């Protein structure tokens, strides 16, 4: 058993975490990727989608096919890795 923390606490605005799995963007594994739309998702989630897709990945948010054969092709999202937010 492991638990014990305070709830009803939400201050962070940035999306340092994935809007899907909600896991801290960790280069080691979960690498933050930016779609041609703007939304940021961890390569992990993007992979599950790309796998099937062939002519681009369909964003589960806006649904903007990301014509990219490789995970690096799309727009990189190092903003989450950078120290703090980029734009306020
Ligand atoms: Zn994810
Ligand atoms: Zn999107």
């Amino acid at each position: 058993g492991s638990s014990g923390s305070s709830g009803n606490l939400d201050a962070l605005r940035e999306v340092l975490e994935c809007p899907i799995c909600m896991e801290s963007f960790t280069e080691e594994q979960l690498r933050p990727k930016l779609l041609h739309c703007g939304h940021t998702i961890c390569r992990q989630c993007l992979e599950k989608l790309l796998a099937s897709s062939i002519n681009g990945v369909r964003c589960p948010f806006c649904s903007k096919i990301t014509r990219i054969t490789s995970l690096t092709q799309l727009t990189d999202n190092l903003t989450v890795l950078k120290s703090g937010p980029s734009s306020g």
